[PDB]
């Protein structure tokens, strides 16, 4: 039920048990709260949605017992309850876009997906970088300004990092770059990077790099002729050490030439 004028106070009759239920879709209807008696009716729900709504308030504790996809994007929220996700030990993709958001509390360790984009995040909340089995991480177009690095993550199955939109001054990856050699995508687009570092040759397993639109980078190091796996790599609006866009310059043969000025560069 996901398109219709369900007006708020969407109450649960606490007399009817329904545990057949996996996927309770309540997504863009007209919700304030959400519904009050989840956990007394739909207990073996797995899919909760309610993204397009109009939560407001901090959530309910929702001590529902397994949830493994919770949907809260496109809403009017500030901030959630200390213990939001302490009784849901299976969730797994987690997604809360388009909110006024500050800070995540507690997130469960069972954790796999994690997407936070559009929300006003002044530094990346701690409680993110000690998930022990995160794969995907969204967080584009909020106001942090500080990464962490990838010795500060706790997470051997990092998969996509996407920061885009951002203001982030430096790339930090010579702490210890090879934790993040599971690393698939990387998205820095649209922030304030002046210079690659090379020890990001040492991410061999990347397949989208991202660092176009910063205004400021106007080279490459030599390391990243070991990128072998890239397939794509935007240079939209960006001025490089030579001129391209003739005919070719495909984001492919620009890191074999980059490999072989790393052979030799005279």
């Amino acid at each position: 039920v996901s398109r219709n004028d369900i007006g708020p106070s969407v109450v649960l009759d606490p007399t009817v048990k329904c545990p057949t239920l996996k996927q309770f879709n309540l997504s863009y209807n007209q919700l304030s709260f959400v519904p009050e008696n989840l956990t007394d009716v739909v207990e073996k729900l797995e899919q909760l949605i309610l993204e397009g709504n109009k939560i407001s308030g901090i959530c309910s504790p929702l001590r529902l017992k397994e949830l493994k996809i919770l949907n809260l994007s496109k809403n009017h929220i500030s901030s959630l309850s200390e213990n939001f996700l302490e009784a849901c030990p299976k969730v797994e993709s987690f997604s809360a876009r388009m909110n006024f958001l500050a800070a995540m509390p507690f997130l469960p360790p069972s954790m796999t997906i994690l997407k936070l984009s559009q929300n006003k995040f002044s530094c990346i909340p701690e409680a993110i970088l000690n998930l022990p089995h995160l794969r995907s991480l969204d967080m584009s177009s909020n106001d942090i300004q500080y990464l962490p690095g990838p010795a500060h993550w706790k997470s051997l199955n990092l998969r996509e990092l996407l920061f885009s939109h951002n203001q982030i001054s430096i790339l930090d990856l010579s702490e210890k770059a090879y934790l993040w050699s599971r690393v698939e995508k990387l998205h820095l687009s649209h922030n304030k990077l002046k210079e690659i570092p090379p020890e990001i040759g040492c991410l061999e397993n990347l397949t989208s790099l991202d660092v176009s639109y910063n205004l400021e980078l106007r080279s490459f190091p030599n390391e990243m002729g070991k990128l072998s796996k890239i397939w794509d790599l935007p240079l939209d609006e960006l001025h490089l050490n030579f001129d391209f866009k003739h005919i070719g310059c495909k984001a492919k043969d620009i890191i074999r030439f980059l490999q072989q000025r790393l052979k030799k560069a005279v």
